[PDB]
DNA sequence: CCGACGTCGCATTAGC
DNA sequence: GCTGATGCGA
DNA sequence: GTCGG
């Protein structure tokens, strides 16, 4: 299925889909949106109808007025309205800066700030992570090709073992399915010495030496178990520079690591099977743990993990590469 | 018909 | 000050 | 907004 087949229709969905997450303050029915933008995206032929749409999970009674709406007309009224709308475009607009969501957009374009420029001109109303978000709002919106990526994986990897060789780093997201492009880079990380029973700086002193060789170059937040920040790989000599890029290190227990591993892999459809397969083996699976129910559905104590494939024996499945795991 | 819809670490601010 | 709720991103 | 108990 490509692009020019619902197109119009998905993107009319995933836009409505924003208003509703930034100007309505409604984010289920943002989540709904998006699950019917999705489910329409994958559907294989162009559809004739709203009815024939609301055969498909996820597409109800309004949405498929919308489309009989949009297929009859090329538009919808009410997405036209909203667009044209000062202060509703403007709110939505605004959010598109990390750091700012529906609520300090909101209070922006109460008090007339309304734009990019007006954010630069008023930085003293803006928090640490807002301005990180404003310098670098259109590197954030960037592509990060997998060439790229893999040049960040080996700072990353060979920076952590530096400090400490018994460090164990995993590049996860959609990288690690093998994904030829990304949107950030997700780093989990852990320790011998750090277990769930079970130092206050294990995280910090890998952020600190990414900094050292000036790989890091911003931060959004730090605690003692995640890390948000901004990455730039370094000059290619004379040449331009690279984009600036957001990435996400996690300090996760030894004992919980694979479980991470697996979770922030991916993806969150092939993740949903994972746990339905799953639960029907009488287990539960979590970001952290697996769990035995437990006959009147009682969890009981968290499995010993060692590697992603032991989740995977304990519930009947043969292990399946990241590269094989969209659903 | 009416509640669920993911969950949580961190930054920031509320109320006291 | 401290205790907790909220906003935000993922 | 959609689904389902
Ligand atoms: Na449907
Ligand atoms: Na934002």
């Amino acid at each position: 299925p490509q692009e020019t087949l619902n197109g119009g229709i998905t993107d009319m969905l995933t836009e409505l889909a924003n208003f509703e997450k930034n100007v309505s303050q409604a984010i289920h029915k943002y989540n709904a949106y998006r699950k019917a933008a999705s489910v329409i995206a994958k559907y294989p032929h162009k559809i004739k109808s709203g009815a024939e749409a609301k055969k498909l999970p996820g597409v109800g009674t309004k949405i498929a007025e919308k489309i009989d709406e949009f297929l009859a007309t090329g538009k919808l009224r009410k997405l036209e309205k909203i667009r044209q709308d000062d202060t509703s475009s403007s709110i939505n607009f605004l959010t598109r800066v990390s750091g700012i969501g529906p609520s300090a957009a909101r209070k922006f374009v109460d008090e007339g700030i309304k734009t990019l420029e007006d954010l630069r001109k008023n930085e003293d109303k803006l928090n640490h992570h807002q301005r990180i978000g404003l310098k670098y709002f259109g590197d954030f919106e960037k592509r990060i090709p997998r060439e790229e990526m893999l040049q960040m994986q080996d700072i990353v990897l060979n920076e952590v073992k530096k400090v400490d060789s018994e460090y164990i780093a995993t590049v996860c997201g959609s990288f690690r399915r093998g994904a030829e492009s990304s949107g950030d880079m997700d780093v989990l990380l852990t320790h011998p010495s750090f277990t769930s029973e079970s130092q206050p700086k294990l995280l910090h002193q890998v952020v600190e030496q990414l900094q050292k060789v000036h790989f890091i170059t911003d931060t959004l937040s730090k605690g003692e178990t995640k890390f948000m920040g901004v990455c730039q790989l370094p000059s290619k000599n004379d040449e331009k520079e690279y984009p600036h890029r957001r990435i996400d290190i996690r300090l996760i227990p030894k004992d919980q690591y694979y479980c991470g591993v697996l979770y922030f892999t991916g993806s969150d459809i092939f993740n949903k099977n994972m746990r339905a397969h799953a639960l029907e083996k009488g287990f539960t699976i979590n970001e952290y743990t697996i769990r035995p129910l437990g006959v009147t559905g009682v969890a009981g104590e968290p499995l010993p993990v060692d590697s992603e494939k032991d989740i995977f024996d304990y519930i009947q499945w043969k292990y399946r590469e990241p590269k094989d795991r969209s659903e």
